[PDB]
RNA sequence: GUGAACCGGAGAAGUCAUUUAAUAAGGCCACUGUUAAAAAGUAUUCCCCACGCAUGUGGGG
């Protein structure tokens, strides 16, 4: 839904800096540099698995702190899907079918892999000629703002990530590289 | 005009206090430096230059 809060389109991209902090290694400014019609979907698909804790609005997502993600490789895309093809007993419920779908404590694969930790609404394209700040290809239309407001997951949810790694009690094993 | 361009790991700090290397020793016994010479009674003094050439005078290194 269209929440009244307005945020720049660069908040969904981690490598591109946003409000506060610094802007070195990526010389951009808010609301003047936008995203094309593919990088917006790139940012949208990154929501359920790489959502950071943040400041106020500590609730990150179904995995809290993002852990290591391990999966088996191949040499072709159709081949790549075969190694990691592990159907479960129940295929949960759709979470991208236009339904927010308040479920029970136990969740499923289709409702887990497509989580939406934040309400998101993208504004209409703006005419122009400039390129985006992620892939850099010149285009005709760009998106410059979005409506983002934080949402907390229900406490005590039961969900084991198929590609996650846990230490001893379900706590996420992150990367301790500084 | 190159995952590149633009870019300090920076500010600060007595290792100070105590201590004999001390007590002793013979380097001792043996050994010719010997055999040879005039600085002076010579027969060409190692080199240059003036003169007329009866084992000639003068001058300089
Ligand atoms: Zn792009």
């Amino acid at each position: 839904d269209p929440s009244s809060r307005i945020r720049a389109i660069t908040d969904l991209i981690h490598e591109i800096p946003t409000a506060h902090n610094l802007c070195h290694f990526k010389h951009v400014t808010d609301y003047i540099d936008g995203l094309c019609e593919a990088c917006c979907i790139k940012g949208l698909l990154r929501l359920p698995v790489f959502t950071t804790v943040g400041g106020r609005g500590i609730g990150a997502g179904i995995n809290n702190t993002p852990p290591f993600y391990l999966l088996w490789h191949a040499n072709d895309l159709a081949g790549m899907l075969a190694q990691n093809w592990q159907p479960w007993d129940n295929m949960g419920i759709p979470a991208w079918l236009g339904s927010f779908q308040k479920e029970s404590r136990e969740v499923g694969l289709l409702a887990g892999m497509t989580w939406l930790p934040r309400k998101v609404y993208l504004h209409d394209p703006v005419p122009g000629q400039a390129a985006c700040c992620s892939c850099g290809l010149p285009s005709e239309a760009l998106v410059y703002s979005c409506s983002i407001e934080v949402e907390p997951v229900p406490k005590g949810l039961e969900w084991k990530d198929p590609h996650g790694v846990y230490t001893d009690q379900g706590k996420s094993l992150q990367s301790k590289i500084k």
